[PDB]
C-alpha cells in the first residue's frame, strides 16, 4: 500500500507547517466560559432554540482571530495562492466553518465534557449551542468525541483542512478543473500518509473520509445558524470578518 | 421558505452518509472502455463487459438502501419489492450524474467511461439514451451529494410497488424525504428557473428508464447466453 512520494512528503511538510502555524499551543493557559453564562443550572425546555445574547457575544469576542487562522492557513499553501481572488474568496466563505468545527472538535475533552475553540476557551455542549449554534453543538461535540479514537495527528488534521479547503463544487468558482487537481493532490498525499502511520482499525481511510462528509453538512447547517442570528442578535456584536466570511 | 428543522438535518446527515459511504471515490480514476467494443442486435462482447460490473453495482445500491434505518424496519417482502423496483432508478439516477460533457462519456460505477453507443449496442437500447440525456440535463443541477442520496431515497420508499404490505408507512417515510429535500433546496438557491418543479420530474423520467429497463432485461435474455447473468442481476431483474 503506497507510502508517501518524495514530492508528497515535501507537500506534507509545506501543509503540516501550513497548520501548525495557525493553530496556537493546548492544555493548560484554557480558561473555562463561566458556568452561568449560556446555561440554566436546571434545564426545563429543550436548548438551543432562541439565542442566548451574552454567550453569543463571548463567542464573537474569539471569532475574528478564529477566521484569519482559517484565512492564514490557506494563504501559505503554495496551491492556494495559484487561485485568483475570486475563487480564493469562494473556497475561504465555503470551507470556514468547516476547518473551523474539525479543530474544535479534535480538541474535545473526555474529562469535562468540553471543547475549547481557539485553543483558550473551554466550553460545554450547552453553552455552545445556546450561544447560538443550536444543534451544530452537538455535532461538533458528536464528531469531536467520535475522533478520539482516530487518534489524528497534525499533518492528519491539516490535511484534512486542505481537502475541505479545496472544494470544486462551491457554487460561483471559475478555475474548478485546477481545484479538483490540487484536492486530488491532497487527497492522494493523504491516504499514502495513512498508509505509511498504520492506524489499527479496518478501512481506515475511507473511515476518516466520511468526516469530511460530516463536516460539510455542519458547515451547511450553521449556514442557517447565521441566519437565526442574524434576526436574532443586535448587529454591534457581529464583528466585520464575521460578516464578510458568511454574509451572501 | 422553510429550511430544514433540526429532525430534518438528522435525515439529511443519514441519508447522506448512506450514500457517501456506497458510492466508492472520480474525475480521473476512470478508464475509457476500448472504442472497438460497442461500435455500431445486443454486441455479446460489449455486454459481457457490462455484466462484470452489475454486481458490484446492484450491492451498492442494496448496501445504501440497508444504511436506511427507515428501510431495515420494514418486512423483508417489503424490502426485497422496494429494491427490486427502485434498483434501475438509482444506478440511472448515479451513472446519470457522473456524466462528462467533454468526452460525451458516462462514467459507469466511477470506473468505466463509456459512451452513448456502447451502453446502447452493449444491451440498453434506447435506455442509454435516456440515461445520456438526463445526464445532459443534470449538468447544470449542480446536485450534491446529499441531493443525490435524497433522491436516491425517494425512489426508494415509492410507496405504489405491487405487493407491498406497508403502503402508508413507506409513504410516510417518503414525505419525511421530500419535506427535507425541499427544505434543503430552499436554502441551497441554485440557478435554474422551477427548481423543484424540474428536478421532481427527473423522478418521473427515472422511473420510466426502470420500466423501459424491465422491458429491455427480456430482450436480453433473449439475446445473449444466460451463464453471462450473474446470479445478483439475476435475482434484482427477473420472474
Ligand atoms: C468561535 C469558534 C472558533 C473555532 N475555532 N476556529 C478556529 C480555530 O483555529 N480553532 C477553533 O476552535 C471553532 C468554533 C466551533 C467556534 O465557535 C463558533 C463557530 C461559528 C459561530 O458562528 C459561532 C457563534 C456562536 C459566534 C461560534
Ligand atoms: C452497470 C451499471 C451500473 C450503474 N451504476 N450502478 C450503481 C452505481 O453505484 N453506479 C452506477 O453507475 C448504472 C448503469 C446505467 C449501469 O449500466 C447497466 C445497467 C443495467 C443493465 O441491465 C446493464 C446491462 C447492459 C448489463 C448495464
Amino acid at each position: 500500500k503506497p507510502e508517501p512520494t518524495d514530492e508528497e512528503w515535501e507537500l506534507i511538510k509545506t501543509v503540516t507547517e501550513a497548520h501548525v502555524a495557525t493553530n496556537a499551543q493546548w492544555k493548560q493557559k484554557r480558561k473555562f466560559l463561566p458556568e452561568d453564562i449560556g446555561q440554566a443550572p436546571i434545564v426545563n425546555a429543550p436548548e438551543g432554540g432562541k439565542v442566548d445574547l451574552e454567550a453569543f457575544s463571548h463567542f464573537t469576542k474569539i471569532i475574528t482571530p478564529a477566521i484569519t487562522r482559517v484565512v492564514d492557513f490557506a494563504k501559505k499553501l503554495p496551491m492556494f495562492c495559484e487561485l485568483p481572488c475570486e475563487d480564493q474568496i469562494i473556497l475561504l466563505k465555503g470551507c470556514c466553518m468547516e476547518i473551523m468545527s474539525l479543530r474544535a472538535a479534535v480538541r474535545y475533552d473526555p474529562e469535562s465534557e468540553t471543547l475549547t475553540l481557539n485553543g483558550e476557551m473551554a466550553v460545554t455542549r450547552g453553552q455552545l449551542k445556546n450561544g447560538g449554534l443550536g444543534v451544530v453543538s452537538d455535532a461538533i461535540f458528536d464528531l469531536g468525541m467520535s475522533l478520539s479514537s482516530f487518534n489524528l495527528d497534525d499533518t492528519e488534521v491539516a490535511l484534512l483542512q486542505a481537502v475541505l479547503l479545496m472544494s470544486s463544487d462551491r457554487p460561483g468558482l471559475a478555475c474548478v478543473e485546477r481545484i479538483e487537481k490540487y484536492q486530488d493532490s491532497f487527497l492522494l498525499a493523504f491516504e499514502h500518509y495513512i498508509n505509511y502511520r498504520k492506524h489499527h482499525v479496518t478501512h481506515f481511510w475511507p473511515k476518516l473520509l466520511m468526516k469530511v462528509t460530516d463536516l460539510r453538512m455542519i458547515g451547511a447547517c450553521h449556514a442557517s445558524r447565521f441566519l437565526h442570528m442574524k434576526v436574532e442578535c443586535p448587529t454591534e456584536l457581529f464583528p466585520p470578518l464575521f460578516l464578510e466570511v458568511f454574509e451572501d
